């Protein structure tokens, strides 16, 4: 299978419960982490009998609902939030930020995880090639941080090429956070999560979509068969549905860790949206 | 698949919930602008991953709550009513307000959509060249905006083909209007869309009538397998189930568009229907 | 398919809930009509999506509450009754009528429709060749209206084949009924409609009874697929399931339409069953 | 299929809800009557679509209750019950008298019936050839008639074989009537029909025996899909479920009738079960 | 088939609701009776239609409540419980006394019975060749009828081998009895029984165990296609489900029936079980 | 099949439940007896006819409980308690204790046994020679017996391969334990066990993991064909559910059994988990 251990997250523009776009976390990125059924030097996976299976069910009656129903399964390591305007950038974040604002409405999500194994590291990591290719493009300081910057966040929020930006090493820094994302993946449950986001009106006018993490896409949610089918894909793509990850900063050399935390900082402002 | 961005729009004849002669809403009409998955330069094409469901239900008491329950998925761009006889022209239009005089039973809406994606623009345009010959033959004047002029709209809907009429430029002015209709699709959810309409008197009598938008012919609506097999064809012909429009005289030259807004006043009180 | 528009109509032996004999109404008469997806001219015809579907149930306490319910199904052009005892001399008349004659028992109808397509005609008619020819071969005048006439209604009941019938031109005009019926389909809504008569007693005795009107023969009505097996041969053979006629003698020489009319009277007399 | 029209009966020997031993009622008998869809000189078939359907369900207190049941569906011309000990030789009844004298259970019988067509004679008759020579073979006189006749009804069914019948002709009567029966069949209904005869006691002790009568042994009766399986069997083996018969004596001539009515009331006491 | 009529039973091992080791009554015994769809002279087998259904179920308070439950299935001819210490060496009475021992608990059984034939005899009969060996093998007297024999059957239960017993005759009788059992049926239902013993605590605690009488080694009692399949291969291995039995000493000479008679007196109290 | 009658067994790693990692329990050892449908000399096997069916459900409120629940398919001979921190290095029971730690969740867990044959031993048995090899290889003393040893059992949690230990004899021993366990199978039942533990909150928040013992591994355990095909797995892969143990050194030579029960109480304190 695919190993997701290491690999890089966006904590702004991910989303634990999916996107209709991607198969999983649209906040996943490529691997950061190089490593060595087997077992990863300095690590462990655990496989599960068929499918741990698991369910929720949530009221979501404002943006704070929502988001502590993605932090629990996309959080830091030891389960606090990552905060930083997590998931705000992802499109199921915008939309049910729409539903949720008509107050006629009421919104509720329901959670089914089809767990297939564990994995997890316990901390001298090597980091991938091209991780360390690009770390190795990257500055000491970020621009940005310095006051009066003609690049600021909103400078990169409305036009990102213009001379306020382009001058500075600020999208050398993007382009790094653009391809490895904000943090990256310490413990994980893999497998597959479907979740119902329904919404009552208040006539038994009732919205229901649905989103699906892990397996191969399926044809019909409401199909008894192409659901049991899709189950059966989840054994053979299973995608991380829960994970804890640690900063991207830790990874780097000390002289750039600051000016990194500076550039996440800045990239939460710009791509994150504040309930506004 | 089959591009229904920049698709004309009759609003009189159109019906967006179906037509029994037609797979869509029967005032889709053929492509009015010129495009360059794959990304449409100046627009967005955003796929789902399976089906984005959703399901209303409404009680249509008189002609306004079905007025209101089209308008919800065929509006102009921003969710204002197109009005201005909108829908009055389509079969169910006229079906509906036959069950609706009759004061004796009682009508519910149940819409179910499958949507497989989203697409729209943002604003240069082009048009197709079919538009871009039928407005080079239309003149600057429409001729049935001139005080008593002997082609006035009920003389256009008891004999078109009268001399009234086929002295003006009407004719012209209204197969141009019954070709490219009278607006054009600027953003547009695209899938399925299974509407029951039930009407129940005041005896457990209760009729149900089934409308259909894309997909394959369904043969037996009560069938589960056959309406499974009528989702699969979804996904191969999907078709517009909730779109956003706007008034086709902004891609006419300025010195046309005061003729073209008379000639859709026109078509509009001359085809459309008023609720007598 | 099959053209059904114009075909002649038996109202006194038709019955629009079917028979056990028949696959459609057994008053069903060849052809009368003579025609130009595609449209005949003069008429049209709408296709349905699938099956309209409708049902109805009602109480059926005494044999007007059947009347009606039939002829709901086999009206006048414009919803009035045929009358003259129509229905009355099929099977299911006679059925119903032992059933309801025993005050220990109630019975209820319910009507199942799945329409395929509606056809009607709007008014110059040319008739069939076999029509023309029958009318052809028919006299100017009705003996059995000539007061004192040996054959009367109740002695053509008895005995046709009598001197006081076989001497007049009495059994003309009943072949050219018996051939073409007495009436012809102007509006037609065609498919398939299955319609359960079940009886209770005043022990929970109670009585079942199957009729179907269009597709192939059902082979059980109880087993789920040959319900939906038979709602798939609908589609193939789709047959009147609800109609409205106009009287024959319309369609006749002028000089031999108020000896038709005496000749309607009298077979809808000696044929049908005044309730005794 | 098989003709059922005409069949000899054994009033005695038969069960119409059936025996384990036959498909059919034990004591349908050899065609009496000769004859010449197709409809046969004399009589009438009336075919009906699929299945027309009809439940019953009874309390059966005592044996007359039981009687009263079976001569529902086996009864003379006209609905009057046979009488003389009818059905009192066949095994069901004996099952049944053993149940119904436990007076700490209580029995119900639950018929179900599934009729595909009805046949009849109204009334110069032929008999066929092998009932004809019967006939030729028997005397004139029934020698049991005779007071103090050696051979008695308990004689006979003590020992038939005994001297003081094998010297008179009873034998010979005995034998006619267990090659023919009693009766004949006049008119009927033929199809299937299960039923249940279901015991309980005064724990919810509950008994339930199956009954079938036409169509092709059933596999399972639990089984709904052996259940519909034996329903579309039915349709190529049909069997008189329900039927109306007259006495054989009107067959014979004139001179052995009064003999042949002896020698079946003789045959009536001496096979049959008077309550003791 | 297999006949089983005449077969020899040992009611002490014997158990007619089943046995985990055996596909019947771990009872029946080779067949000790000689006979000549078809009759056997001096018999009778009934074939029944698909299969004679019936269902019992008793809460089993004590032993005696189970006692009688297999009494219902093998018992003398009549009816009247065989007694003796039956049934009481079976590992499933054995079982269900450990089970009803428990005071917190209370235990259920489920009968069904899928009978597919009846058989027995009236009465001059001939035995088997391997009986009648046996039997010329007996002495006349039984050894351990003799007071203050050092062959007791508490010395049998201990140590059959000791001194004590194989001095005498007993092992002998001991052998026959082992061989051909106690009794020998004369009538039987014969097919299949599926019985469920059902233990409720007093937390939803039950335990259900099947036992199966006939046909094929069943799969997965829980599964419904597997006890379907089960049922079909009831028609192929029917098997006594329900039988009526006589004491074997009425087919041995009679100077050697009270000793068999004491013999299986003997043979009850040394390996039947009396409730200690 | 596979022999587990004598099969050695660690109290402190078993877990009769399951584990994700194996298919039976974790506890199992490589066979430890020898012996010689078939019967092994000194002991029995009796298998089943299907599936031994039962159930239990229990609210697991502590550690105490989900302890009894497990000692009740893994016991000393008799029924008691193995003890001496039993379970407690497994995986299941390290998870248990994390959920019920928290007071704000409620756990029950519900077995399903599918039992196949029971076996046993009744008691001079041989071991294997795997066992008698590394039994000859273990000396006659265990050095952490002696006070103020350098090995202690915290020592060897914390380092195993120090020098405190490694000039000691206990890496032989615990070698030795390693391999075959601390106890031996001497009852077993065997086939399948489906466990399921419940987790609901203080919303309907619940969550269901699934424990599997026995066949082959299952894909879906929500699928209801899945879990049946499981189930036809377990008759070819069954695997012991509920058994019953004897401590090892009872086999070991007596100069060697007290030196064994020392190095089994240092092995539950080093690798058990006492509460803390
Ligand atoms: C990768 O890191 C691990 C420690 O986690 C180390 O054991 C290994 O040697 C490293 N890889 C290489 C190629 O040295
Ligand atoms: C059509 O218009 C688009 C703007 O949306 C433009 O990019 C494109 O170049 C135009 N077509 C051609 C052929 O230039
Ligand atoms: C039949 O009637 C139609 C109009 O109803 C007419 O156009 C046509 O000419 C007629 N048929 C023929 C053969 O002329
Ligand atoms: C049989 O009887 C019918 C009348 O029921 C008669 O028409 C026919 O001639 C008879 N058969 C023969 C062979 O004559
Ligand atoms: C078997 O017994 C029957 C009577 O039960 C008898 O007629 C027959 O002769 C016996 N068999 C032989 C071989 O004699
Ligand atoms: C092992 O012991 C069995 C009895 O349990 C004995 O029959 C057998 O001979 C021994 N093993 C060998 C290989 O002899």
């Amino acid at each position: 299978a695919i190993n997701y251990l290491g690999a890089g997250y966006d904590h702004v523009r991910g989303n634990p419960v999916g996107d209709p776009s991607s198969m999983g976390d649209p906040g996943i990125r490529p691997p950061v982490l190089r490593f060595t059924v087997l077992q990863p030097l300095g690590g462990y996976v655990r496989q599960y009998v068929a499918c741990r299976q698991s369910e929720t069910i949530s009221e979501l009656s404002n943006l704070s609902d929502y988001q502590n129903e993605l932090s629990v399964d996309a959080s830091l390591q030891g389960g606090d939030p990552i905060g930083l305007n997590s998931f705000s950038a992802s499109t199921g974040y915008r939309d049910f930020a729409k539903e949720v604002s008509k107050k006629d409405t009421r919104t509720y999500m329901l959670k089914n995880y089809c767990m297939r194994y564990e994995a997890g590291v316990a901390q001298k990591w090597n980091v991938t090639l091209a991780f360390a290719a690009g770390v190795s493009q990257l500055p000491d300081v970020f621009d940005a941080h310095n006051p009066e910057c003609a690049c600021s966040a909103e400078q990169w929020r409305q036009d990102q090429n213009a001379e306020a930006c382009t001058k500075t090493n600020v999208p050398i820094w993007i382009s790094f956070i653009e391809q490895f994302g904000t943090h990256f993946l310490v413990r994980l449950f893999a497998g597959g999560k479907m979740t119902y986001q329904v919404t009552a009106k208040r006539q038994m006018n009732v919205q229901k979509e649905t989103l699906v993490i892990g397996g191969r896409p399926p044809g019909q949610v409401s199909d008894p068969a192409a659901l049991a089918a899709w189950a059966d894909t989840v054994e053979e793509l299973p995608m991380p549905v829960k994970f804890e990850v640690q900063p991207l900063y830790h990874l780097l050399p000390v002289e750039k860790q600051e000016a990194f935390k500076q550039a996440v900082t800045f990239y939460s402002k710009a791509v994150g949206l504040t309930p506004q």
